[PDB]
């Protein structure tokens, strides 16, 4: 029950306050929709938890957490625009919650807003934030166009988890060395997270690109699944190995909980 | 001949170096295309010139200038995507240099890249940069949906000119008070600039929304044009009035040249 955590409540509060700032009725309505997805605000919470691990506090990290969530939301909106109305042009138009123009502009608005929110954190944090945004765009380009698959997961998904953790560390007073270790934890979790998502997606196709599909180009179906799940366990193990090197406290305990919650628990 | 200015050459050098950093062949090719538009790099040059006025130097301002140009390019690409394939869905598909997916992702890539380039300039500059990005998205939303027309020009176009000048001032050691005066110059120039563009566009429609069209809802064609041009002269005058309060030097002379070059000179 992450919705019960103080960290979750703080992020939700920041999100709501953020929404009150939107003047354009249309944009406000769209943003309210993307935030009302029932998600668990994993990325921003990870950022606050890391700040807590490093400093025992997270008050000052709220805007960085919101910036990361805004970037995530912008990517979801743009990806929806891509998948629903920009790639299969000769086929029947797919349904879309927001109009195409609305989806594009709402995403641009959110990215710009994330810049305003990340603005007080300094050069290192802001440069990392920018680099993650670039990785995400490049990742999507690859996504629509073995090695490339994993380069894709890293760029499109792992990257944001990595900076949610490193920025959290930086906002909690961490030096480059420590922030780097958190980056590794984030990359590990994010990778396991995406593979899990791809496994579930692969199974949906079976019911009527993903890792299992990639492996089937040379091996059995189940074997492809077995190696995919082994890939998840490998990265989950890598994530926990790193987490174990950090200060023992409730925030660290929560990071362990999140790790299982979004990876192996989804494979039950 | 702005192409002969040291400021122009420095920006061009930065742009070229920036291009060498792009790993994805496709993205690199797209960026090369948007930069190879024959434009005069007005916004980034204004930023460098302002830094010169305030400090006598502009070396340290290159990345801020590039960030502003990247934001401009991203907006042009996204606007092309909007106008060409997201608004007139029931009509024949309009031709596009980049595929729809490519245009969207290239724009997102450039915005993120601008974040990485603006990263070392501090909270005030980065917050202003973010706010301009937001104004631009909101401006486009209004653009496609009297007071609204001018709110549109301010948000979509004047805003970027305003921060190109204010950020230039900040990078040149200016305090809030001085940077604000430059912001006013930029807003003035940007407004005159857009109205001029709208007047030329209006005349193209006459040959076979814009200010002249807006006025015609209650007055004659020529009268609508007369009041539109008077609007240009008003803002050009406002821009020069402000410029005259700044330190007399070659950079200031160049700002006067640019002011006429992109406004009244285009009306001959």
């Amino acid at each position: 029950n992450i919705e019960e955590w103080e960290e979750y409540r703080y992020v939700e509060a920041g999100i709501k306050e953020s929404i009150t700032l939107i003047e354009d009725p249309g944009l406000k309505k769209m943003v309210e929709h993307v935030c009302h997805s029932g998600g668990k605000r994993i990325r921003p919470i990870i950022l606050l938890l890391v700040s807590e691990i490093c400093s025992g506090s997270y008050s000052r990290s709220l805007n960085a957490a919101l910036a990361v969530e805004m970037m995530h939301s912008a990517s979801l909106i743009h990806d929806d625009l891509l998948d629903q109305g920009l790639v299969r042009r000769n086929l029947p138009s797919a349904p879309e919650k927001f109009g195409p123009s609305g989806a594009l502009l709402c995403g641009d608005y959110l990215i710009a807003k994330s810049i305003a929110f990340i603005s007080p954190y300094g050069e290192k944090v802001i440069q990392d934030f920018g680099k993650a945004g670039m990785d995400m765009a490049e990742g999507e380009v690859l996504d629509l166009k073995e090695n490339d698959y994993f380069k894709c997961i890293y760029k499109k998904t792992a990257s944001l988890f990595a900076i949610s953790a490193s920025i959290g560390a930086y906002t909690g007073g961490a030096e480059e060395e420590l922030a780097e270790r958190f980056s590794h934890f984030g990359n590990a979790l994010g990778t396991a997270y995406q593979i899990v998502d791809d496994i579930l997606e692969f199974l949906e196709v079976v019911e009527g690109e993903t890792l299992p599909h990639i492996y089937m180009k040379s091996t059995s179906k189940e074997e492809a699944l077995k190696k995919s799940i082994d890939c998840v366990k490998l990265h989950v193990a890598a994530a926990k190995e790193t987490l174990e090197t950090f200060r023992e406290c409730p925030a660290r305990d929560k990071l362990f909980q999140i790790t299982d919650y979004i990876t192996v628990d989804m494979l039950e």
